[PDB]
């Protein structure tokens, strides 16, 4: 349906082209998403599955989405001002 499977992705890279952001950026970008991509069904496996138990697996997730959020300011909080 759209460059990503689920729609946090597919919101979230879409979110980045409003953002306005340059080619290179929105390259990069679109890089992470598509890994964090095969890793949010590929865990979505384990999650569904019993795997993430621990919060290690979905946790990289967690802190892979707020990388690219925090290279593009696409859905977090850094501004001090």
């Amino acid at each position: 349906g759209e460059e990503f499977r689920m729609e946090k992705l597919n919101q979230l890279w879409e979110k980045a082209q409003r953002l306005h952001l340059p080619p290179v950026r929105l390259a990069e970008l679109h890089a992470d998403l598509k890994i964090q991509e095969r890793d949010e069904l590929a865990w979505k496996k384990l999650k569904l599955d019993g795997l993430d138990e621990d919060g290690e697996k979905e946790a990289r997730l967690i802190r892979n989405l707020n990388v690219i959020l925090a290279k593009y300011g696409l859905d977090g909080k850094k501004d001090a001002r």
